[PDB]
DNA sequence: AAATTGTTTATAAACAGCCCG
DNA sequence: TTCGGGCTGTTTATAAACAAT
């Protein structure tokens, strides 16, 4: 059944949708969209409060690190060069 | 007796400072904070404890001990982050 | 065995600062 | 251009499920 709770934490689900990229970087807008996508029950089923979740685990975790662009600013987040398993949902 | 301004991290950095050693076990921080903020020894839900022990494995700065004979189990402070607070730290004198 | 101690994840909220229409 | 509200980031608290001692 394609849109019942993941069996993955935040944490977990972090990693899918950052590294999932080339850059191995992605903005907060776009793992909503990534987890939504991937995991239907944050689209269909979930309250709205899963977001603040997803940013706390954020700030929470030192494995994922805010990285802002040359800009000035646009801003991504990444995982820790040390940290990456390049964990993919695959 | 009001719930204290400070945070569960910042009473148990009061408890285990005021010791010598600057180490303490968990059931001495629980008899320490309730000792010096009544408030969590009248009022609080028992939860608070629960609140205690999250915050010792959650935050880096506790680092778990077993003393060099290995009986006995120790909260401390990580080096890379001891301000030192105190309890003393946080009175006003009286204006 | 039973209770205490220790770890991790989830959820809620307060709040500051930034962004943007 | 300012204004105000929504978005993003950080922090603290509470509960729970659970493992380990
Ligand atoms: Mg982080
Ligand atoms: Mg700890």
């Amino acid at each position: 059944s394609v849109s019942e709770r993941p069996p993955y934490s935040y944490m977990a689900m972090i990693q899918f949708a950052i590294n999932s990229t080339e850059r191995k970087r992605m903005t907060l807008k776009d793992i909503y969209t990534w987890i939504e996508d991937h995991f239907p029950y944050f689209k269909h089923i979930a309250k709205p409060g899963w977001k603040n979740s997803i940013r706390h685990n954020l700030s929470l975790h030192d494995m994922f690190v805010r990285e802002t662009s040359a800009n000035g600013k646009v801003s991504f987040w990444t995982i820790h060069p040390s940290a990456n398993r390049y964990l993919t949902l695959d």
